[PDB]
């Protein structure tokens, strides 16, 4: 075992292996604190996130098992993976607290829409990228459900990886069922997402600012036009379609309008992207085929997921059961190397 040291930072508690140093708080995300580290044994700078009590209930439990195996299953440029899990505790009766560790990336998407104005050629690059993502998540029958720019980190080198994935206003970026409650929604909910951010990219406003779940059903469809016949035949609730066929009907604007000055070629995607009826919206892997990624684009560069096991999602288990699982997938851990 590695030797350990223990130190505060903001009320919280660190005990960390020697090998990383100089840590300090980059801020907490909920359900955990995250700090930027150096590490002795590699070189390079990383970000360690301590799990906020990662068993106070069968919910957590179950949540702390589900992040560390979705961790530990990423293994591609554009997702956040793992270089390190550890716990302070030399046995499971011990087990309390979860660190994980990854390569610290330092700004997220937030931090450059803000003030800056982006280039048509790096928004290209920015969304490349998070599609690229998307695809290999998308592979693994993983939604992610919350993508939005703060979950979108991005580093010197313009590198991109999606954060807190399968787990500031996330309301805003979220697919219009999904604000409708519909249980069956796809994967092109994130689709949706990566719309919505890369307008914001485009024009440096957030596309649906909406203030409530009505409010911004009400924004999405003066976009995109309230729903056709096609789509209304597939609303199972009755209350859902009552409010939906008492709102005035919208047409669906002119995209080419309504993003003036962008590249046709940008505004050609985004139509394809925020499509109301999600059976109809282009998939992660079309789109990156998409000519806006032209200059980017390659197939045998952009590759899938290995199978994901996503069988414990259905399971019913104890605190300690969760919990031993846990413990298990941070003894099994292979960095790496
Ligand atoms: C405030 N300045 C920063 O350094 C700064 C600014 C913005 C962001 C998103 C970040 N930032 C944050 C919060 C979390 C983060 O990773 C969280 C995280 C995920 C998985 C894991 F196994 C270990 C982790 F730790 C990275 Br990687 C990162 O880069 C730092
Ligand atoms: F106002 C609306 C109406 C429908 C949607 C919608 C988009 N894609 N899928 C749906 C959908 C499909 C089946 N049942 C639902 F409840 C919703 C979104 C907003």
């Amino acid at each position: 075992r590695p030797t350990f040291y223990r130190q505060e930072l903001n009320k919280t508690i660190w005990e960390v292996p020697e090998r990383y140093q100089n840590l300090s708080p980059v801020g907490s995300g909920a359900y955990g604190s995250v700090c930027a580290a150096f590490d002795t044994k590699t070189g390079l700078r990383v970000a360690v996130k301590k799990l906020s009590r990662p068993f106070q209930s069968i919910i957590h439990a179950k949540r702390t098992y589900r992040e560390l195996r979705l961790l530990k299953h990423m293994k591609h440029e554009n997702v956040i993976g793992l270089l390190d899990v550890f716990t302070p505790a030399r046995s499971l009766e011990e087990f309390n607290d979860v660190y994980l560790v990854t390569h610290l990336m330092g700004a997220d998407l937030n931090n450059i829409v803000k003030c800056q104005k982006l280039t048509d050629d790096h928004v290209q690059f920015l969304i490349y990228q998070i599609l690229r993502g998307l695809k290999y998540i998308h592979s693994a029958d993983i939604i992610h459900r919350d993508l939005k720019p703060s979950n979108l980190a991005v580093n010197e080198d313009c590198e991109l990886k999606i954060l807190d994935f399968g787990l500031v206003a996330t309301r805003w970026y979220r697919a219009p069922e999904i604000m409708l409650n519909w249980m069956h929604y796809n994967q092109t909910v994130d689709i949706w997402s990566v719309g919505c951010i890369m307008a914001e990219l485009l024009t440096g406003r957030t596309l649906f600012p909406g203030t409530d779940h009505i409010d911004q059903l009400k924004l999405i469809l003066r976009l995109v036009g309230t729903p056709g016949a096609e789509l209304l035949k597939k609303i199972s609730s009755e209350s859902a379609r009552n409010y939906i066929q008492s709102l005035t009907q919208m047409p669906k604007m002119n995209f080419a309008n309504v993003f003036i000055g962008a590249n046709p070629l940008a505004v050609d995607l985004l139509e394809k992207m925020l499509v109301l009826d999600s059976d109809k919206r282009i998939t992660a892997a079309q789109a990156l085929a998409h000519a806006y990624f032209a200059q980017y684009h390659d197939p045998d560069d952009e590759p899938v997921a290995d199978p994901y096991d996503q069988s414990f999602e259905s399971r019913d288990l104890l605190i300690d059961e969760w919990k031993s699982l846990t413990y298990d997938e941070v003894i099994s851990f292979v960095p790496p190397p």
